[PDB]
């Protein structure tokens, strides 16, 4: 599923993402935008280490979910990477929450540090009624 901007904003809000561990919705939106373009089907194979980034938040198989094919990885979210490719983003949100509970928080995502950190992200939630 490829979400419309505000559709995603509200979806994330209903899933308890607004201010989760201090992260505003606008930040989550900016991350999903640059990670997948709001596409839950997005996948990126990393030939270097044989891991794959899955879904709307582009969560990596090396540490966060299990896909079997990544040589010896871990599964911190305790989910099949398949769960991160569903139209329903509840499982991806739960895993995204798990990622931010770590020290770095949302800084875990390089794209957030580069494209969202200390930026005017208001435009991600404007008009969405969130």
């Amino acid at each position: 599923k490829v979400f419309e901007r505000c559709e995603l904003a509200r979806t994330l809000k209903r899933l308890g993402m607004d201010g989760y561990r201090g992260i505003s919705l606008a930040n989550w939106m900016c991350l999903a935008k640059w990670e997948s373009g709001y596409n839950t089907r997005a996948t990126n194979y990393n030939a270097g280490d044989r891991s794959t980034d899955y879904g709307i938040f582009q969560i990596n198989s090396r540490y966060w979910c299990n896909d079997g094919k990544t040589p010896g990885a871990v599964n911190a979210c305790h989910l099949s990477c398949s769960a991160l490719l569903q139209d329903n983003i509840a499982d991806a949100v739960a895993c995204a929450k798990r990622v931010v509970r770590d020290p770095q928080g949302i800084r875990a995502w390089y794209a957030w540090r580069n494209r969202c950190q200390n930026r005017d992200v208001r435009q991600y939630v404007q008009g969405c009624g969130v």
